[PDB]
């Protein structure tokens, strides 16, 4: 009756997701039963417990042997094969793979998990191609249980799309520009080193690094009305977690900063409760470590010019908040498992 | 015949300005003859030579005694009094004070230098009140030699205003929003500590810190047409120097990214040569250390949506590039010294 | 019954101390009744709650008005006067001042609190001059209840002295060298700026910075046998909290690494329980945030050469661990009050 | 006449080495003719020119096409094969490979270059197994021209061994402990991620990270008298380049700090000229970027206790200084070629 889950890629998102589930395990339809990763259970149990961002895991004991990670008695079988086609998904009765490696985001790549026997794959990133893309709180109720491969979009998409949805329905978004000032991630280089992206090649804790954001295209996938009407970039900066998106929209209905804030506040108390948090506090990025919302609107920073040019600024914990939404999407898939 | 200059406040800008002048001394109408600062000549000579950002000064020898800093034979008299009214400006025949403390930006405050005998004051920051404000390359030819107190605006203003001027004349700027992702400065706190600004209170090398930017108001002072039509914020991040401004404008004439770039490129080769640099390279903040331009347009990041919503992104060395412009303004004042 | 406490200087240590007390308040003989600081209660309440290192305080509500900071319904009266002679210690019935400003470490300075009406002062730093100095777990039982001004030494002294005491009693320390690789503190400069210490003047988050360590002299104060037999330095590095001391000792009784570790482990389970923690885990500085021990021996790093040359390495949370010891010392004084 | 060189692994050391050679190319017996690397010439030309640590290369033009990197009109042929056995060393007439990948440090690994047609290999790291190891200024004159694979040891070995040699000859080193407080390197992880070394797994720019130092064993290889008499560790800290070693020695001849400094100063002016620099200046790590010495003794930090316990502290630019020594060793081999 439980949906048996395997994590492919036990990295920042894979381990954040694991810790999210461990804390919510009592009210879950999911059971994490397997991990595939490039490393071994003892190393991965150590990293699961000792986290530079989340701190030491305290809720339960974490141990390992040659074959398993044990999280408070719960045994998670471990394997290590970079080729998903070889994975023991039928042998372990895996229902859902959390695809968190970053390297199987195409349908062809993610489908290797289906070939190995898994029933469904949830990619923790934008998909490449015609992969259904979901943002919880924006369009996840359109998920169809017949879909075998889905995308939870990116961290920035999950922060920006709920805000855009609210603003679009209140004021009509005609065009919108985004810039996320974003913590560095493991895709960037610690010191200057080769990378397909010549700026992500550059020492990440030393530099402001312009690059792409998945939200530039992904928001238009979860709000189809606005497809082609948004664009923007990322500026990676020397913080290890927590990000903030700056969104400037050309809107149809004239407004003022106060009304924009009130509209988002009301949504955060109703249709978007638990997805958008509304804050009037004068905080900084460290203060949002561990926040469960997809988006925290920083209301003091809202601006409007000429009625139609709206600026909003929203925080997000790109590791933990996004992993909470991966878990929410997986729970939703399990609730609607045909 | 030389304009005798005193530096008040031998900080990041005061010392960057000093090093700018030392490198351009052969073609200068200015002679730096005095320093007032909270510290002593030996400490300040050490900091002038050994700079964590600029490296070790190599062009000439820097030494000191109880009374003077010596920069390649050139003797700079030193004093240490926090109250400008007490300074020896008449006794030293000071013509121009470079006001770089951050604490005398009002007319009443800066005028204390005039009381002490200086003839003119150049504030290295936005002024408080009705202080004439200049950006070299935008409106500095409107300087009037009768003005005894002037402002060189802020680093962000000097980066953004030249770009805005070019865009406004080509496309007509109706409204514009700005966010500078900006290196931390000494006004921020190394660890959490009291500050009039509750976010600048927070550990600067640990945090993304939203705060004010002088450019939100100062661009409208140097381009009067756009007064009240621009607004925006700063996000201070954990880099020690070099900043980048993101500008999203609602424009009257529809355009596309290519045309925006070509317009700025042409200006950078003509009316704005030496003020705006045009770059098609995929660089990061470290690469712009020491750049002399007020603005470096990052052309690969230009975006337009719906013809009328324009996004441009420009780099600036907020210490060195700004200090080059302080020097340019002072040279201009000296050239027009009545 | 309660010893009434005022905090002078509501900085990193003042606020860490406050949070230590708030969490240990049920068994305490201390009542924090007053704060003097350069800032106002609203700013200081904000900083008490929102801490970049400790996270958001959530055990109890924290608020403020013009006169008080409120912590879980406990009203803490606030004043703001840089001269301790002016403080309302008589009117507020202050028994004990926690002197955490960094600028009243001499008897003449700290005694201004006594003139103002306090009965005793606990300096959160090495004293200047003849100030009785204590390290809990090393010599705090020698506390003389007639003393009116005492010192809790420094963070590094509290880490190193317990280990030195154990090693000296087991093996006989003849000489010892120390280097603490130490997080930066607020005494250092965010960007290059004047400082009495020409290296602490230098941008703290981008440099390794050699400087003094208070433990070089203070360990010999709390272990008088070893006066003049130890020396060392600090290397300040770009982490905001948690430090590690490297101690190389020349010992009389020849030993080997296994025996050194066994001796310290046994002490940590008995006479040094709660002061020294013994760890064989392969951890890094982030993992010791919030650790309550004065010293965490990193047993895997113990080395011995030739029988008599002993190297031990010990972690410490220089903000929180030290503040726990400040609280322990204040509680000891309150339990031995005269 | 020229010894034809190929760089294998165009990383931090590969590119620092290239830039060292480009600046010393007029007096060289080496010609860099080829590069093998995991990336392509256009990416690698970009990284060679735009360096976050060294700045923009401006001595000569740097460009690239599908097959070559061009440096000042010098065409450097490029290939990309992770297996050295496949490399075109015979066809390109490669005499000497600079082995800078980090993964061919054993004789079996490095010998794949010889199979491919190179005549000798210089490993830019300690060797694994019986690889002749050299430190310029310590034992490079012992070079045996018949050796086909050699090691230049590590950055810390090159800093520490010259100082150890001078101290041993003057005072007799009986035992010695070392700790290098060391910039992070590309072997560490930007965010917590799997690693054979559970501490190097941890986010490098936000942690103090204890780990191994190659100098613990390698100093005894280049000073055979001291084999087994030294030991130590590294503490990796959040700076991107420049490191400092702390060495505490037990010496036979009793001395004092003044005599230790005099002995090292004299060596730095004579037998160790260009290898050890002697400094009495109060500098920090940023100031030693680009320093050409293997070791900079920070004389102000020298301490002695009891005559026989000696502490010295020495800086080194672990990228650039080490690469200068790689170039020095390669030039020595080219001058003693057989
Ligand atoms: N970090 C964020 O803020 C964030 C937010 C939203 C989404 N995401 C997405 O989540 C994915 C993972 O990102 P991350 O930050 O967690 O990166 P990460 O820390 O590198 O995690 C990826 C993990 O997958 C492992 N791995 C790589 N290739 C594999 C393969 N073929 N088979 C099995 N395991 C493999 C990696 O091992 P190695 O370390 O040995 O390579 C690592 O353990 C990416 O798609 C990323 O874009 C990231
Ligand atoms: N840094 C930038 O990127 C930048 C760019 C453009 C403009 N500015 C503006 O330039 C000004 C200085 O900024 P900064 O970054 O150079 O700061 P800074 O490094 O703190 O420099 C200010 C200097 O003035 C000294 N000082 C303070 N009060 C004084 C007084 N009453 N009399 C004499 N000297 C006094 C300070 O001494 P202490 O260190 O002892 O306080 C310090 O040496 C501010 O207005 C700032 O907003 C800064
Ligand atoms: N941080 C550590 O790891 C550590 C560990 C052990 C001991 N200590 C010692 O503890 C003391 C404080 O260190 P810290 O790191 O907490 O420094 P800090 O963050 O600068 O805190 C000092 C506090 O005192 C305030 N202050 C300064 N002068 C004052 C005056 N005359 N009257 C009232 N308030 C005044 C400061 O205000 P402003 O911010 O306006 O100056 C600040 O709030 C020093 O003796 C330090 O060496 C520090
Ligand atoms: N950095 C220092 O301070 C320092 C000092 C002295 C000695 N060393 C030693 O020098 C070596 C390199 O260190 P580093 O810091 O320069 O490391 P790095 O930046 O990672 O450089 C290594 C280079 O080799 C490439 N590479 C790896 N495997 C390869 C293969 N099979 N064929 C071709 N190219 C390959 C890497 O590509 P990828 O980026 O794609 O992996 C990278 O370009 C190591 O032995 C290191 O211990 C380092
Ligand atoms: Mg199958
Ligand atoms: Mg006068």
């Amino acid at each position: 009756s439980m949906v048996r889950v395997a994590i492919n890629g036990f990295g920042r998102i894979g381990r954040n997701f694991m810790r999210c589930w461990l804390q919510r395990k009592a009210n879950s339809k999911l059971e994490i039963v397997g991990i595939n990763d490039t490393s071994d259970p003892r190393t991965n149990a150590h990293l699961l417990k000792y986290d530079s961002m989340l701190g030491i895991f305290q809720d339960a004991e974490i141990t390992a042997d040659d074959d398993c990670i044990y999280a408070g008695g719960h045994a998670v079988k471990c394997v290590s094969d970079r080729n998903p086609e070889n994975l023991p998904w039928s042998a372990w009765g895996i229902d859902l793979v959390i695809e968190a490696t970053g390297v199987f985001t195409s349908r062809e790549g993610a489908s290797k998990h289906l070939s190995a026997g898994a029933k469904k794959v949830l990619i923790t990133a934008p998909g490449k191609g015609n992969i259904p893309t979901y943002v919880v709180g924006v369009n996840h109720h359109t998920y169809d249980p017949s879909e075998d491969i889905v995308s939870n979009a990116s961290c920035t998409t999950n922060c920006l799309a709920p805000i855009v949805k609210v603003l679009h329905e209140a004021f009509g978004i005609q065009q919108g520009m985004m810039t996320t000032t974003h913590s560095y991630t493991g895709d960037q280089r610690l010191l200057d080193a080769s990378h397909r992206d010549l700026r992500r090649a550059r020492a990440a804790a030393m530099n402001i690094v312009p690059t792409s954001t998945g939200a530039a295209k992904a928001v238009g996938l979860v709000i189809p009305e606005l497809q082609g009407k948004l664009n923007g970039i990322a500026l990676r900066v020397p913080t290890p977690n927590v990000s903030v998106v700056d969104f400037v929209a050309q809107v149809e209905k004239p407004t003022i900063a106060e009304q924009v804030n009130q509209v988002i506040k009301e949504a955060s108390e109703t249709t978007m409760k638990g997805i958008i948090h509304y804050s009037e506090l004068e905080l900084v990025s460290s203060d949002y470590r561990g926040h469960n919302a997809s988006s925290i609107l920083d209301a003091s920073l809202t601006m409007v010019l000429g009625g139609n040019l709206v600026k909003v600024v929203a925080w997000y914990d790109n590791e933990w908040g996004y992993s909470q939404r991966v878990l929410d999407l997986a729970e939703h898939m399990a609730a609607h498992w045909a």
